[PDB]
Parts: C-alpha cells; structure tokens; sequence
C-alpha cells in the first residue's frame, strides 16, 4: 500500500488514486508575489475554547490527535468559509533535516514541518459525508520551523513514546489546540485536497503566514516514531510529506497585503 518510501511514495500514488493527477490537488507551492490580496476576506473566527481531545494515533503515515466533533466545541469559521467547521483531528508532516519536511512552500521554501487541523462542514453531519463535498473540509496549515520551542506541543511530544509504532494509541484528554498557534492569523486560501490518499478534493485551505517555532529536540522526537508495526522491521517516520502540485486553474488568495 501507500506510504513515502522509494516504492510507493508520492510518485506511485496515481496508480491506486488517480484524483492524485486532478485538478485541484494539493499542497502547492504558494508564490507570495502572486497571491492576490482579497480585501472582502475575513479575519478567521478559531473557536477552541471548549475543545475536547481524546486520544493520540499513529496511523502508519503520522500521529493523530483526534477530538470529539460530536458537538461544536472546536470550530472554525469566517474567512474565506461560509457555514461552520468542526475540528475533528490535527498531525503534522516533517522531515528527516530541518530543511524539509513541510507540504506547502512559501516561494519555493520548505520549512521542517507543518501542522494541518483539520476541520469538516456541519452541514454534511459526519466527515465522511464531508469528504465527500467540494466545501467539505477546512484545513488549517501552520509552518514548523526550528528554533524556541514551543511549550505548547510539549505534551504532543511526551506521549509519542508510547505511540512509537503502526496501530498505537493513547489516551489524550485535555489538550489545548490554541497551544499550537502563532500570534498572527494572516493566511493565504485556495481550494484543494487531501494531501494523503485518498487525495479527494474537498478542502478549503486556510495557510497561515506566520511559522511557529518548535526546538531541534521538539522535532527530533517526531523523527523517532516508526511507520512500521511493533514486530515488523523498522523504519523511521521521516519525510511523510507530499510534494507541492501543480497550481492549474487556481489563485491563491492572501487576507494580507
């Protein structure tokens, strides 16, 4: 099956999901000197305040942290989104160096890695029904990049030794997603997809300007987990990202000039 390895990586991905050549596809890289300020764009409303997490998986591809979206507890709106997002998961994508590992890049850069919270319209009532819908998700991007670190991803890094391998998981209640934001809410949007298989072209992408920063310890425990099961050989889960597509009939827009 799919993975990031030298024979099912990225490249291989069309042959299973043939979306992965389509029309919108994602990520891509975001040339900041043509995005088109969008004055009409709205700030972004990010609603965490009662956000309820559960537990942590690793998935094979990455760690997610999952929340209960049976309610709005977490949502986000406004900006470039009409109608009312719930929070049902964040992961991250990263590198095996600090100069890769992000999905997006910002004029052709790629930072060591990137936070996707992803989110799914109400209006659909499950995020299987969403992904299924062309404004069924909104995914909110944030940049990693190496320096300070960030106290707020803290407990996210504690927890992953005992989610090292395929099929783990653990308890994870109470963790703060307004931990993990930068201080401004600049962004750029454009429409895309899924960057994992099944790369479905459901989400609204909502790109934050500002990187946080995490320190070289931070990101060397992500580099720890295995994509493997416990008991299968070993193989660190290192550079799971999907390089940037081609742009085709799509114009990112900034909410910043």
């Amino acid at each position: 099956h799919w993975g990031y390895g030298k024979h099912n990586g990225p490249e291989h991905w069309h042959k299973d999901f043939p979306i992965a050549k389509g029309e919108r596809q994602s990520p891509v890289d975001i040339d900041t000197h043509t995005a088109k300020y969008d004055p009409s764009l709205k700030p972004l409303s990010v609603s965490y305040d009662q956000a309820t997490s559960l537990r942590i998986l690793n998935n094979g591809h990455a760690f997610n942290v999952e929340f209960d979206d049976s309610q709005d507890k977490a949502v986000l709106k406004g900006g470039p989104l009409d109608g009312t997002y719930r929070l049902i998961q964040f992961h991250f994508h990263w590198g095996s160096l600090d100069g890769q590992g992000s999905e997006h890049t910002v004029d052709k850069k790629k930072y060591a890695a990137e936070l996707h919270l992803v989110h799914w319209n109400t209006k659909y009532g499950d995020f299987g029904k969403a992904v299924q819908q062309p404004d069924g998700l909104a995914v909110l991007g944030i940049f990693l990049k190496v320096g300070s670190a960030k106290p707020g991803l803290q407990k996210v890094v504690d927890v992953l030794d005992s989610i090292k391998t395929k099929g783990k998981s653990a308890d994870f209640t109470n963790f703060d997603p307004r931990g993990l934001l930068p201080e401004s809410l600049d962004y750029w949007t454009y429409p895309g997809s899924l960057t994992t298989p099944p790369l479905l072209e459901c989400v609204t992408w909502i790109v934050l300007k500002e990187p946080i920063s995490v320190s070289s310890e931070q990101v060397l425990k992500f580099r720890k987990l295995n994509f493997n099961g416990e008991g299968e050989p070993e193989e660190l889960m290192v550079d799971n990202w999907r390089p940037a597509q081609p742009l085709k009939n799509r114009q990112i827009k900034a909410s910043f000039k």
